[PDB]
């Protein structure tokens, strides 16, 4: 279940494909909780590749699905990401996931 809620501005033409590694600037949020996670506090945008399931199963779909320049709204379900176990300490078990995503990649 990918839901996005696109912030306009980008091409819509240049998409990420297999075999390829794209940068993105990411911020977590809980739904009706608060901020768990920000690539913009560290400065280092998170350098990542497409296919190898290193990222979680909600995230990886919503990148496919964006441009270059492209600001998304994830939406998670949380049967793709965490909601059977949950992250020690960090995710409760059964949560819902919002994403501020926005794409500026290379490759």
């Amino acid at each position: 279940g990918v839901e996005i809620e696109t912030i306009s501005p980008g091409d819509g033409r240049t998409f990420p494909k297999k075999g390829q590694t794209c940068v993105v600037h990411y911020t977590g949020m809980l739904q009706n909780g608060k901020k768990f996670d920000s690539s913009r506090d560290r400065n280092k945008p998170f350098k990542f590749r497409i296919g190898k399931q290193e990222v979680i199963k909600g995230f990886e779909e919503g990148a496919a699905q964006m441009s270059l320049g492209q600001r998304a709204k994830l939406t998670c379900t949380p049967d793709v990401a965490y909601g059977a176990t949950g992250h020690p300490g960090v995710i409760p078990p059964n949560a819902t996931l919002i994403f501020d995503v926005e794409l500026l990649n290379l490759e």
